[PDB]
């Protein structure tokens, strides 16, 4: 058969209905996973490198086989506690490593992060000579799951060439032509991605690399997770302000206004976190699209959790407005995410989803603000692997 192992993967981009920045702090989140994917091809090679390039983002980057061998003999794992959090002085010993290329840094450093703790967890003491190349519809600028979509494409096509998880046309199930892998495999799919997503933003929830690993609708709370998509099947417009925000100081942002006002700040999150707990089992109940009724109810939960948001410092004028807009549409916004920037999502009633017309007037008028709308497909798959023609 063929002389060059061949493995490509997929997972989708996501958006965060309720429970962004509270779910940092063990709250609920409910998230949904996008049609917008990224998707990475891995080969083997024999010139005794390891390369990854990445379209739009990073050029042809290179280590010798050599030099990767030498980091995974320091480094260690715990034969007893699998870590749940980053070994920091190898983080630090791969930031220099890498501080010299022309968060595209953070990016290398967490590839490498993984790389060399799956060698080291599967007794390899060199890697393997590969390549890999990665693309997405995901926009780096936009909130909308770009480094988990990353860092889960990263953690399932190097357990699969490794070995660590088999992955056959009989161990995994197929969707459309794609294999799915199962229950265990997601699992570890998705710590080795929450560690890469550590090492982008340190206090990640893990609920970004989770939604892209698993698909469709979750519920989720400190690294635990319920999938809920069997129910009400929502209709959502993304807005892009074309703002870009460092998502590490939107977390600073709340951490900071929680320690500076704990009798404010904390049963804010609380309030988050009930918004959470009443959205999962709306849609969790029902079936279908929603009734107008139900919608109500929805949009109400949305803006109260735009308010609440608003009351954490993380919007933004421009989120304000999609979603002051929004409201006289007669429709619900809210940030999803990070905020201070980003993308809003704005829930749609039933008619805005059944007449054309409707929509396009929303649509248009985000387009003369000058904002990038996208009406999203929800409840699509996680991580895929993908058989490769030729
Ligand atoms: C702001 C936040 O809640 C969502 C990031 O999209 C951070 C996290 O949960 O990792």
């Amino acid at each position: 058969m063929s002389n060059l192992r061949h493995l490509r993967v997929s997972a989708p981009g996501k958006i965060i209905l309720h429970g962004e920045h509270a779910v940092v702090y063990q709250k609920t989140a409910v998230a949904l996973s996008l049609g917008l994917r990224t998707r990475l091809d891995l080969t083997e090679t024999t010139d005794g490198r390891i390369s990854i390039i990445m379209d739009k983002f990073l050029q042809h980057t290179s280590w010798s086989v050599e030099e990767l061998s030498k980091i995974i003999d320091k480094v260690k794992i715990d034969a007893n506690n699998p870590e749940t959090e980053l070994d920091q002085e190898l983080v630090e010993d791969l930031r220099m490593m890498t501080s010299g290329h022309h968060t595209q840094s953070v990016a290398l450093v967490g590839f490498l992060y993984i790389l060399v703790k799956l060698c080291k967890f599967s007794g390899k003491q060199r890697p393997p000579s590969i390549q890999i190349s990665i693309s997405s519809d995901i926009a780096i600028s936009a909130g909308l799951g770009s480094s988990a979509a990353f860092a889960v494409c990263l953690s399932a096509s190097l357990l699969s060439y490794l070995g660590i998880i088999v992955c056959d046309r009989k161990n995994c199930a197929d969707v459309d032509g794609k294999l799915v892998p199962s229950a265990d495999q997601l699992a570890l799919i998705n710590h080795w991605a929450f560690m890469v997503e550590k090492i982008v933003h340190g206090s990640a929830s893990g609920v970004d690399n989770a939604v892209s690993t698993y698909g469709g609708s979750i519920k989720y709370r400190n690294n635990e997770l319920t999938r809920i998509g069997s129910g009400l099947k929502l209709d959502v417009l993304i807005v892009d302000t074309h703002v870009q925000r460092d998502t590490k100081k939107m977390l600073d942002i709340v951490r900071h206004r929680r320690k500076l006002y704990p009798a404010i700040t904390n049963p804010v999150l609380e309030a988050i976190d009930g918004i959470s707990e009443t959205s999962s089992k709306i849609l969790q109940h029902g079936d279908g699209l929603p009734t107008g009724e139900e919608y109500e109810v929805i949009a109400d939960l949305v803006r109260m959790n735009q308010n609440l948001l608003s009351t954490l410092g993380v919007s933004h004028p421009k989120l304000d407005v999609i979603c002051e807009t929004a409201s006289r549409f007669g429709q619900a916004g809210k940030l999803t995410g990070a905020g201070g920037g980003g993308c809003a999502i704005v829930v749609l009633d039933p008619d805005m989803r059944q007449f054309e017309h409707l929509r396009e007037s929303i649509i248009a008028e985000y387009r003369r603000m000058e904002f990038k709308p996208h009406l999203a497909e929800l409840g699509g798959p996680g991580v895929l692997f993908h058989p490769v023609p030729g």
